[PDB]
């Protein structure tokens, strides 16, 4: 097998988490969806590309990205709709299923009459979730059994802790 | 302020998570410990150091440990309550309150006739236990609210994950 197709703005506009990090043309919202889509793509072996419309989301302009996600952003005048189109047109495999990830109505779609399958922004929302909860308790479990495999995640928690007590996270929105 | 001097050797024979982590005289007991007393000075904002035997607990050599801690390794024939009284007498202020970490009663502790105040492997525990669970939440309120704040923790816990999945934590002890 399953390839996940994401239409990228469309999780941005729907996730409650995400549909207010609006600042700089949603790229804090760009940001925290590239990485719920690498602990996806991680958890489940699901290869993930995430298709973002250039028009409505802040271009990334050299800055690299998650290696567990593919991001993709669109010609000038290409919708998500019909990129999407391309890649599984280009990855159209008997022993592959296509799924796209969209709750759009607005655009043609032409790839839902192509053997492609839709989930919708709720249904990758509550399954990025709970992946997240999984690899969470997981995590939790083995540095509680292995004291020395949590000290660089542990530095990471207490980096985070001084950046907010010195009011580095100020800027960033909620 | 004040100053907590830390009998490195005490508190890993004394701490349940500590006193397992025997491998290679003790390497991943220090490492565990010297994680916990960066939390313990970054939090309380008092300074830290840890002292350990350098005959019972394995040397540093090339290893740079958190800058958040300062650690001392004895000389030869020299013992912890040594070292520490040395360091009490170097940072010795009129504004300024030494706190020694240990449960030991075997060596002769001179520096508690010297003003010096003593701490119990068990408080220093409870104090330290506190202060994880302390962090951890204030680390989930805020990252809850600015999720962009999140990214570069959630990419830890994910390294954390696959690193369990993939066998690189076997070798660790429990």
């Amino acid at each position: 097998m399953d390839i996940l197709l994401v239409d990228g703005y469309n999780m941005i506009g729907a996730w409650p988490q995400l549909k207010d990090l609006k600042a700089n043309s949603f790229e804090e919202a760009r940001d925290v969806l590239i990485q719920k889509m690498a602990e996806y793509q991680s958890y489940t072996g699901n290869r993930v590309i995430v298709v973002f419309d250039a028009h409505l989301v802040k271009g990334l302009e050299k800055k690299q990205t998650n290696h567990r996600v593919e991001v993709i952003f669109t010609k000038e005048n290409e919708t998500a709709d019909e990129r999407i189109e391309k890649l599984a047109q280009a990855l159209n495999n008997i022993a592959t299923q296509i799924h796209v990830a969209t709750s759009d109505y607005t655009e043609q779609w032409a790839i839902f009459g192509q053997g492609a399958l839709r989930k919708s922004a709720r249904e990758l929302l509550r399954e990025v979730e709970t992946i997240e909860r999984r690899i969470e308790r997981r995590v939790r479990k083995i540095t509680s059994e292995k004291p020395a495999g949590k000290i660089a995640l542990s530095e990471e928690v207490l980096k985070t802790f001084e950046k907010w007590r010195r009011g580095d996270l100020d800027a960033a929105a909620l």
